[PDB]
């Protein structure tokens, strides 16, 4: 019955990520923006309804939920954990509102972001405004196909949508965002076989490496987590490449939706802290998480009732 | 006989404007890059040939030409003139190499720019990188359709391509680049009729205003320059919007190609210094020029012979 | 009977509205066509099936229903009410059968209409035939974006499809059709701010005006109807621009699908008769309704299995 | 060289034909419009530049040419000849101005026609306008593929544009406009083989019938005129299906461009009056001409220089 | 609840049919491929996600089911019946594994087939490989529109998906595959009306012939089977044209999905053996069946759990 | 003045290569087909001409020219020269007529080939028929991008169209066709760096290797022929991947157009016989030539005058 936000939509060719902090006394402005965001998205996106698939997902951080709403907090909504392994660390950056805008053209995303920021001209403060674009075969900046094993259909619904465990917030999701900056020089220093061993998949054919050859510290092996029931826990992640050529900045904005934050937290702990058979993820040797945050994206019905 | 660059192409949806300055001792690397920029463009763009429309235009500033080539300089190639008008001024900023990359997708432009700057590591210091996107209705940040009256066909090449006036540099062109930052807050405070009077075109229908009603200080009226023999002086403009909603940065990157810089300089003088019947252009009351430069784009044959 | 006649399909770029009336003795061939309309639509559309998205919706008027079928009538399905306000009027032109054809290309719609009328030749009288096309940003003849606030997903299904209130006719809908001829000269005589105040949304960015500034007599304000339980009533509408510049004729064909006709009747009454705080809709000052009719679009299986 | 109009354009999905008669005293309005038709077309069609492919062609009748322009007349521009055949006839209807608008979507053509008629309010009387649409395989309403043997490339330029025979009007063309109402019942009453014999080509594969079995009175055979020197005489046709289902009106709007009207006049005479081996064209047994006119489409610079 | 193998996917423009026979001792490799086929399809098809629509359907023959799996068998699974009609005979050919690959481009299908065969190298013998391409308007080699009356929506699910009748194998389907070679010259010898009477539909308009004129031995009149309870028995068919001009070979590869094989068996018996009012199907006079097999396509969950 | 036979057309997604041998006494039928091939191509293509891009190129072998035409012969026409290298051989196969059909869909190519072969039924013997498909990323079966360095525009016209050196046959070209079978099993055993060194270009980004480190026996370094006057000899080649997974056949059909066969013969001699610094091309260690022929594709007007 509850209507989830557009989190199950397929990834498009253009996206904008807005991580924004809320200034003191701007709670009412944020409330009315959350009420009107669906109408704003519809108005901006209907001008190109046949093609463009404009979709805005709004999430609220743990530190802002108790300041905006006086009801019951969603279960598991907590500030992003600080993971500091022996070598790499995951830093948590301030963030209260997440606006994830996706469309086939950057113009629609820019217009929607402009409208949203205009409605919040003097009540908030931007933190991590980022534009992201796709490549030829949906590749990332590391040259590998990204998001191949994303759950689809009913599997995605079971993986990312909150069910009867939190009846008051059915249809919501937990989104973990993390901006990484790559080291392209070191990555290009390695051979293609070394890159495949680091990732765990073939670079050209995208065929997953055989289990008897896949290294224990590869990114794919460490992110493959199986729960107590024997089924593999999965999340609907949508990485977006980004960067500026002049500043020699290349990176990836990872966003991951789940029905509970525990799956993403376990994946991050395995990647950073490492398992018994692997000190840490190999992909972290060439990628540093410059920012990280956690948000809760509620159902559209909850947002429309403010 | 000479082969001009891709300066005569339809305005694509995505573009990257790179302006860089050559450091000391980097002339040899710049020459090496210019000797194979066409090959790099072909290699990057052939991967998506039918849908993609990748095209890179390379231009050399007046300062860089003396230190790069020992031959005769192109006629009219001079450092960008700075106009100190009574109210507005056109600032001239350093720049020695311009790469104007255009494609239907931002990924191709980003890959080409990455390859170029990787070839130019250490040799040049980046000065201005702009990622321009084109709206669904190829409108400006002011909401007006841009490039409607661009010359096309034989008129375009007769207006932008150097002919027999400079036989040694036939097929080249002069490109004036200028970055404008718009004051959207003040622009939105004007009625649609006021905006149309400022621009000189109808906002929705894009129909030019009548001669008896068009204001003398409108942008279209001031940029319409008649030649000494009754002909109309024309330039090719590929200005595109750009900006980021995080910093309240909304702007337009203007690039203009001509046979000689005299036409563009006259248009700029009319816009900034004004006319006897108009103190200055009205569009400058809402746009501020923060970067201006002039470059010469030679024929592909000239670049391939280095 | 869960089988709607594709009335939830998104708006396409080309459409044909065909309202006809059946003369005496034509009740037999019309029945034969109604059992073949789906097959004809499939046969015409499958050629362009990858992107043709051809869809035909058939509706039966109040008189035509009890003229053709001898079963129980659907709840409602009254002849279209004629509203005669202090200034504007809503005429109720005769109409028995409505064919709403939608496709990305006009050729598919024209072929389907040609086949339908060839099967119907000699037994119907064409009351109205309108070819509608879509502008750039789904604009209407007034220059505003049309259909922005259309319900989508499960909300549209709950808003247009008949539920358990009429179990015998589940999956159907009630379609109200009207033809408006705009006064383009008067509309262009107004400033853009005046046009936005008349409509209720910004012309450029399609963002609707704030509550404290939106006029009480604007079209959007008057068509925003709140139900007795606080839930706003919604309908699915596909307004198609049409006209010919030779006759200086410009207009919009409005079609509205609802679960019950009462919602559309209330919206029309508020637009024409007006409320206490607004004499009538402002958009009616530049639009004149030349036709008007109400039809019931039954479920696909009901048309296939006549009774 | 003179710049030709948009006559040399490919067949397009949507078209509008607008034939009007200039009222008394409305010469000045038409004259000032003709200098603005190119600007109006550019303004309207630029909004959909990548795919709109909007193009407007303007033609002037003989009486309209006499009333408007006081210069020399083109070699053609005689009032459309009315052929009184033994069975069929080609009526000549009044017409002074022809606007042929072509675009991929009918909205562009409608907007351009609206602009033109608004500029022509109170000065012209619309004789008739036709909204033409293309079927699946560019077919006509008779079920056959239309325009298969149209000239292309330099051959079309030689057979359409006016050359050195009339140097003062180089780049123009002569357009013959006719409106045919088909008898679909009689056409459908014929077998497919009979229809192919009527037309002269196979309906299925669209291949031409072999010359030993093609009937002498077939449409293809009769409109295959051989020049005095043995060179084939050809014209460019852009037939547009049209009709209204409610009125049971089905028909084709034929427009034919030539470098001289005599080619189209000879084709029409062969079709209607017939040859020695054929009383008349067979396709005329199912098509009735209800509107005929002849116009001259001048070069773009001629219209601009007014 | 169980997820099918996307047997309800819309018809695409390119397909590959691969029928192979498992060699002795190759059961383990076949099981591994059946486990990894979903991952292989996801990896190959993700490179072109928006377009392409790559989908692979895997079916196991009756002779191979008892060799690969143990414990239970589908109720309807059995070796394909051979029909020895008075004139036409439907031959049964050895087939153990069926791979039906569909995509908008043949390259994706070829890559998927290459991966599958490489995984199966040394374990299976390729009995048949067919590359089918969609014709002009979904026509077949006979020129008639193919697939017009396929069930869609919930009707297709009720017609092709196994329900509560076989709970252990819910979500599966039964696929009957045949390869017909056409006598194109003899078919073209017939008139268009004769062809329509043989098929039962209009050649151009695809309108079904009236019941008063439709021949009793036409293809449509013979494949229209009414159920015992007055319902209509329906199957999902994807007929793919194929052939080579060098060998003068043209044909259609027919695949039919059903919830039970009884419907397809009844249709084949009516087509070949014929009813009381028709000796056999008329289309069989111009088509010869050179291949026939029956396979069971289980739910994706069953294939994954191996 | 002469019209080229659509040789300069851009590469499409689907192609059909037909090589046939004229039987004794079938010269008249071949002449009739050569006369009617343009009409057949137009008739087949105009159904999908908005985006079909169908184009048929016809070439006549050296032996067939002496039989079909009794006039003068093109200077460069001669039977294909078989090269017997130390380890590799270029076999010459009997081929009299070449039909190279290109279109965005295999449907148009198959229809055109069917019509052509039907007109040639009983007159020619089909020696070879290849259905070539083009990968999603313009790659070949070796995983590298093909045709990156193909000449375009004026350079291509100068390089592939014969001019004043043979005025009687101006507008024609010489096409060399070869059928290659690849050893994918051995090719995949090499590292990506080894594959790049064999080819001579980067596999990922298609960037040509630097002048140093580039092997002297690489394919690119061996097909880069410098003319006597310091210019680079270039040909327009359209390699098409092809094969079947059932027979484990993978290969590339190479077709190369030139203004004279000397350039292609020199390239083949360098690849097979080898230079002083390279025994032979490395790519030949994984590709075997099973077919080789040379044809002369004349101008369209030459074929239309039969
Ligand atoms: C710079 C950071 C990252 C990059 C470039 C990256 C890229 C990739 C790539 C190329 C793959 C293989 C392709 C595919 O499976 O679709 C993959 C797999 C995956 N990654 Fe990431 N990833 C990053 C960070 C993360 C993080 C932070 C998480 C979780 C917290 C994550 C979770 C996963 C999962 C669940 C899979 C699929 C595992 C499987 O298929 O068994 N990734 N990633
Ligand atoms: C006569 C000419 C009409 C025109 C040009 C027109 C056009 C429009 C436009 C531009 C809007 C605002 C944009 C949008 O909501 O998508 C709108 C809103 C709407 N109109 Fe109309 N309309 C017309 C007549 C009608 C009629 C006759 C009805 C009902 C009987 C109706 C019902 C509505 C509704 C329900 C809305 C939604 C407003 C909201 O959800 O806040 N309109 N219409
Ligand atoms: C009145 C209804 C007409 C219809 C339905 C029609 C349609 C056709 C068709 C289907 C063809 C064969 C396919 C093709 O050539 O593309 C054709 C050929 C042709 N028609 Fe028409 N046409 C009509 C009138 C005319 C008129 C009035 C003229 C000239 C005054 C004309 C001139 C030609 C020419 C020149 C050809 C090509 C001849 C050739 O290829 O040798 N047609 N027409
Ligand atoms: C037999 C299998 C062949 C394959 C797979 C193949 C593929 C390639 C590839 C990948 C390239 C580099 C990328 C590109 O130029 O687009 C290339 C270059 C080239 N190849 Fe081939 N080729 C083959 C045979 C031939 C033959 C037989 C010839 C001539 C008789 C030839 C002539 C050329 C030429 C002229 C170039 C351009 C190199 C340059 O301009 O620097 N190739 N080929």
């Amino acid at each position: 019955e509850p209507e989830p936000q557009m989190v199950l939509s397929p990834l498009t060719s253009a996206a904008i990520f807005l991580v924004v902090t809320i200034d003191s006394g701007g709670e009412d402005t944020v409330r009315d923006l959350l009420s009107d965001v669906a109408s704003l998205e519809r108005a901006v996106g209907f001008r190109a309804q046949p093609d463009g698939r404009l979709s805005c997902v709004t999430g609220i951080g743990s530190e802002a939920w108790d300041r905006l709403f006086s009801g019951a907090r969603p279960a598991g909504l907590h500030p992003f954990r600080e993971l500091d392994g022996p070598v790499h660390r995951a830093v948590a950056t301030p963030g209260d509102l997440l606006f994830h805008i996706r469309a086939s053209r950057l113009d629609l995303c820019f217009a929607l972001a402009t409208e949203i920021m205009g409605r919040l001209r003097g009540a908030v403060t931007p933190q991590d405004e980022v534009h992201g674009f796709k490549y030829f075969d949906e590749r990332d900046m590391l040259g590998f196909v990204d998001g191949t094993e994303n759950p689809t259909g009913a599997a995605a619904r079971r993986a990312v949508l909150v069910g009867a465990e939190d009846p008051a917030f059915a249809g919501g999701s937990y989104a973990v965002v993390q901006k990484y900056l790559h080291d392209i020089d070191a990555w290009e220093g390695l051979s293609v076989e070394a890159q495949e061993r680091v990732i765990g998949r073939r670079k050209m054919t995208d065929v997953e490496l055989s289990d008897d050859v896949k290294p224990a510290d590869s990114h794919v092996a460490l992110t493959s987590v199986t729960g107590p029931d024997g089924s593999d826990l999965e999340i609907l992640r949508d990485n977006m490449p980004f960067g500026s050529v002049g500043r020699e900045e290349f990176g990836t904005y990872f966003i991951g939706y789940a029905r509970t934050p525990e799956v993403t937290e376990t994946m991050l702990e395995r990647m950073f802290l490492g398992t018994a058979s692997a000190p840490h993820d190999r992909i972290l040797d060439f990628s540093t998480a410059v920012t990280g945050s956690l948000f809760f994206t509620p159902a559209a019905d909850f947002l429309e009732d403010l």
